[PDB]
């Protein structure tokens, strides 16, 4: 009944009821007018026949190697490219944040409550006639037909960009940290109240949990000693509560900050490094302030560790993913004269295009091992069976699967990838080509442009009639890849701004903690500008093996 | 033993210890450079021989009366001043915020933890040898022979700008929303966890004490009729927690937002009113759309209401205490195209100077008579005796107090006064001087050129030796008022920052808010940028009497 259930504002204008039948559009800033926001003025019209296409950028940050080789050696034109990139992905996300899974529209119930996902784009009103407003049939096709179509892995398909597990498993580790959704609530709420890179899942939610994982000497976190190697401490220990099936010897419960980090193996190893690594800076704050005590040691270690996580994620991970020539920087120092909100709010979508659960091989090999689904989750024998030195040896030489492109969900999770569906229902997420529209992205005409293949198309047109009603998850893992590439147009095109806001929103980044005495001075500041996934192993793991984020 | 505690860096520069003796000052991007940047830049000796003092531009915007006439007439250059005032005071406050009663230096507890007042200076720490730092005897003068020398009211002293008791009680109403002080756990911590102008005083702090002050009908409030007039309910009605002595009968024990606005009939106006004003907006927005639901009514209600608040605060309570024939103006589009944070974090110090009890007169009158304090207090029978409009006619007649000058606190609330010092110095505040030099304010060099009269200062000097030990809130509270105004200089340059975060900060002025349809359509929005206190009063007031800020 609602007059807005057809999304009929166009360009990011709001639509409001007036009267029962009746719907009016705020055009306000959006460069349109008109009933449904459809006219550009003078400067949206330029504006609009000189941006070019992602793909466009795309393809020039990926091509014209040699440029870009002199461009990285120039730092004046690395700053203002990158400073570019960066302005490019603003103004895309709401901040302060707007809408959630129970407010189509702005309240300050929806911006005070931090338990709640936000939302990219207002759930579809419960009154509208089909789950995505108007359009398509009264119900959404079978999940656990689109699931065994599409989605379900025949046949291991490998990453054209050879991402291997490491960079899977520091995917999973690094976004479980404001990916933590309260299912004694709902799906659309968290329990990360930071919304954000706050190391939670390092040093714990609250500050009773932090304490109990804390030695309270020298700033460090407590930890035992295996085999002459430095592990996360126990569950007997510490007392910190973990998730483990009670089959699990008490020796082997290890407690870290995330309380899931048990699940698996590659989760613990991260978890293990991490600690190690806010050891390691202790010492090193310690042997430069030994008028400190045990407290500021921890946090500023903290901070630091703040600074590493972002420092790795933008320049190697992000890096490797992009498959840019052009060297990523990260210097929050190029945002200082611009526009830019230094707050997040974790958005429901962000997790939702987060499931790359297709990055999963169909073993996990470890040195000559290899372990099934059943064998490696919540076993940490085989951790210290084989040592973080092995493990990331391993982890570094088997390649990930190819997120994109279709049917590579590996079926030891098909659950998941269901839910992941049936929660999106639940959420009432908008259609792929409205949150595409909402993203500045040209709406797909059929399932063959959508998927770049005639097959899987004909299946998905069998199933939603429509191309307006595909939902917005199976579409991202069904779609048309980059030209050897691991994802298409909308997964990074989403992404990407999400992650800036929760990359560079973080108050490290803002200039009045941006300065070496925030870090404990200039070698604080310099762990911090200097860090790098090698440089996290080699400094952490024995021997200092060789660790990428590709074959 | 802390290098640190004689505060050695200048202009905003960051102090850190390096080593048990030695210490370094962090200069970056303040302009400054040397050992406690006090070395100045070329441009930075440009702007500083180039910006006038306040009291220069306090001058230029108490005086010329025509000018401004002229100016507040055209819309450009009174848009253009606007912005230069609101620019001015930009940049002052830390946003992300950073310390707070328990860290003198930034770390992630202090940042995340909301239960925190924050701080605009850090601590002094605890192994100082001196409160102050190194500066000063072992131990402060006795804070109730400060109180009773300097603070304590002999004869009452009217305010020269001729504040009113609707001043004063709007001035106490509307900072209780952000200043709940959690005695619970400590002077330095808070209970208002929105940090601003949520209206919470009025909604509840909680999702539960907001839907038991909700009536679930047409978005309104629930209310009582007593007498044919609107009261807010009573506690036995919505089981809501108030504050109140155990001789209070159940019909007059009425339920409120704020647990404590019982305690004073001053502020039981207030919430009368507010609660009128939100239901009438709501019988509004119900007239607009008939389509709508309870919960949208009462949310949009409620950002209204915010907006009509900040409005008033600006043009008309800011307006009043500023005394300027420049007309300020409530317009959030004048920081769309300007670099401004839209968060705030409630500073204690913006608390403590906050404390003007020297606005209370000897009694209050209403109509025909005049009460105690003894009276007054916890007296609602007063207010359904006379009745709101009895009540705004007395209130708006009686003139407060002046709250600098020295000498003017009642002694009815001397204890509180007392505590405003205790409580500062368990806070271990900064001294006086350090905080003027934080916002850019020349420091004394005498108590005479602090009070400008030379007995309260020969008391003072007697007191506290030093100039540079003087506290903050009681020098606050003597000193040299501008001409023939309530204020002194620190004051003014303290509050209004804070003031800046704290109004313009409210994401209902960030541009994804500041929309028509945020409010429900132009009428919402006409609500908003037409609000007053006259028309809030005469709205809602039976017999729409004539109100104001000033007698
Ligand atoms: C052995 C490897 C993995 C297993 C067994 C696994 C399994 C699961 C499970 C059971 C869930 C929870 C489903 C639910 O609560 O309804 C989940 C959620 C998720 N997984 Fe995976 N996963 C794995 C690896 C990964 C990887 C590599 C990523 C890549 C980033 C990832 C991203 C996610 C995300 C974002 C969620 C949503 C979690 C939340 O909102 O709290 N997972 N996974
Ligand atoms: C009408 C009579 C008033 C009385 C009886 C009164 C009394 C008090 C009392 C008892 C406290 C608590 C002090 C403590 O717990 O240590 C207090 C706090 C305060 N008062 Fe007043 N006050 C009155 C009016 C005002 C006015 C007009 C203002 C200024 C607008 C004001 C501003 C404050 C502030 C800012 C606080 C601290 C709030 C907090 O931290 O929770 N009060 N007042
Ligand atoms: C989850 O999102 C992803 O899949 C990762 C990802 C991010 C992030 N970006 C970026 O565009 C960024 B984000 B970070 B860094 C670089 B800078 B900084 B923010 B600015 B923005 B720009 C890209 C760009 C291209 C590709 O592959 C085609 C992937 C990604
Ligand atoms: C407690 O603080 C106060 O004493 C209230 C106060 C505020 C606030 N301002 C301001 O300068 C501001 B900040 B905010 B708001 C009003 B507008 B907006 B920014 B523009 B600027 B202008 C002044 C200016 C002068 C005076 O007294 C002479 C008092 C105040
Ligand atoms: C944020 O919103 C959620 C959902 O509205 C609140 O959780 C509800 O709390 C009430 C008690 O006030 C319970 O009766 C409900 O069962 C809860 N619902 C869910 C889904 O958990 C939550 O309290 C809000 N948070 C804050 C800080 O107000
Ligand atoms: C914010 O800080 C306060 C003070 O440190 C925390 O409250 C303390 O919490 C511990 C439990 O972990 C208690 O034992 C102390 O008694 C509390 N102190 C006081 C004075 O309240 C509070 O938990 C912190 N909040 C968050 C969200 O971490
Ligand atoms: C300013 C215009 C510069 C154009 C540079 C070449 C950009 C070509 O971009 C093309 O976009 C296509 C879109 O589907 C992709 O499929 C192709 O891979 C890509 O080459
Ligand atoms: C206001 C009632 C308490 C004040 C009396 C105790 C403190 C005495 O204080 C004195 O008061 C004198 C008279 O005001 C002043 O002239 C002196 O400067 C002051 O020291
Ligand atoms: C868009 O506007 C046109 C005319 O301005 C109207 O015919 C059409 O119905 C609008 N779109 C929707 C979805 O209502
Ligand atoms: C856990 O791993 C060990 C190898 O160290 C293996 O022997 C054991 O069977 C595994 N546990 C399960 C339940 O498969
Ligand atoms: C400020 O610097 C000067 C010279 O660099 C030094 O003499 C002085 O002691 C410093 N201030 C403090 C408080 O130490
Ligand atoms: C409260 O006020 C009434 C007048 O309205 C008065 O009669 C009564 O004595 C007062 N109560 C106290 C305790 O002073």
């Amino acid at each position: 009944a609602n007059p807005c259930c057809s999304n009929p504002c166009q360009n990011r204008g709001e639509c409001m009821s007036t009267g029962f039948d009746q719907y009016k559009c705020d055009c306000t800033r959006t460069g349109f007018y008109g009933e449904n926001c459809t006219t550009p003025e003078f400067l949206t019209r330029i504006k609009l026949l000189l941006k070019p296409t992602p793909n466009t950028v795309h393809y020039i940050l990926t091509h014209f190697k040699g440029v870009w080789n002199i461009v990285n050696n120039i730092p004046f034109l690395r700053s203002l490219i990158m400073k570019y990139v960066l302005t490019s992905r603003s103004y895309l996300i709401d901040s302060p944040p707007t809408y959630n899974v129970h407010y189509g529209y702005k309240s300050w119930e929806a911006f005070s409550n931090l338990s709640y996902y936000t939302r990219a784009l207002p759930p579809v009103a419960d009154d509208c006639p089909t789950p995505m407003g108007v359009k398509g049939n009264k119900e959404l096709p079978d999940s656990k037909e689109v699931l065994e179509k599409v989605l379900l892995r025949r046949e291991f398909i490998p990453d054209p960009q050879g991402s291997n597990m490491m960079f899977a498993f520091f995917a999973q580790h690094f976004t479980h940290q404001f990916f933590k959704t309260d299912h004694k609530r709902g799906p659309g709420f968290t329990r990360g109240l930071g919304h954000g890179v706050d190391l939670n899942h390092i040093y714990g939610e609250t500050l009773d949990r932090q304490h109990k994982l804390r030695l309270f000497k020298d700033g460090k976190l407590k930890y035992q000693v295996i085999g002459g190697e430095v592990y996360p401490p126990t569950v007997k220990d510490t007392q910190v509560e973990m998730i483990y099936p009670p089959h699990i010897p008490e020796n082997l419960q290890f407690a870290v900050g995330q309380e899931v980090f048990g699940l698996v193996p590659g989760l613990m190893m991260y978890a293990t490094i991490w600690l190690r690594e806010h050891n390691r800076v202790c010492d090193i704050l310690k042997q430069e302030h030994p008028e400190w005590g045990d407290e500021q040691l921890f946090q500023t270690s903290r901070l630091i560790l703040i600074g590493e996580t972002i420092k790795i994620v933008i320049e190697d991970y992000v890096q490797h993913l992009s498959g840019y020539h052009f060297k990523l920087k990260f210097d929050p120092e190029l945002l200082f004269n611009q526009q830019f909100q230094y707050q997040n709010r974790i958005a429901s979508e962000f997790n939702t295009l987060y499931h790359w659960h297709p990055l999963l091989p169909d073993t996990f090999n470890i040195e000559d091992q290899e372990y099934s689904f059943k064998q490696f989750l919540y076993n940490n024998s085989i951790l210290l069976e084989h040592g973080l030195t092995q493990f990331v040896e391993s982890f570094t030489r088997q390649i990930a699967g190819r997120v994109a492109g279709g049917r590579n969900v590996p079926i030891a999770v098909q659950a998941v990838a269901k839910a992941s569906i049936d929660q999106s229902r639940e959420m009432k997420y908008q259609s792929l080509n409205e949150y595409r529209k909402r993203f500045s992205l040209k709406p797909y005409t059929s399932f063959e442009e959508l998927t770049g293949e005639k097959e899987m198309a004909a299946e998905l047109k069998a199933l939603y009639s429509d191309i307006d009603v595909m939902e917005l998850y199976p579409a991202l893992l069904v779609e048309k890849p980059r030209p050897d590439a691991i994802f298409g147009e909308t997964m990074v095109e989403l992404g990407a701004p999400f992650s800036l806001k929760g990359l560079m929103g973080n108050p490290i980044c803002s200039p009045q903690y941006w300065k070496p005495s925030t870090f404990g001075g200039e070698v604080g500041f310099k762990i911090i500008n200097t860090a790098s996934i090698q440089s996290l192993i080699c400094n952490n793991v024995k021997g200092c093996p060789f660790t990428s984020f590709n074959v």
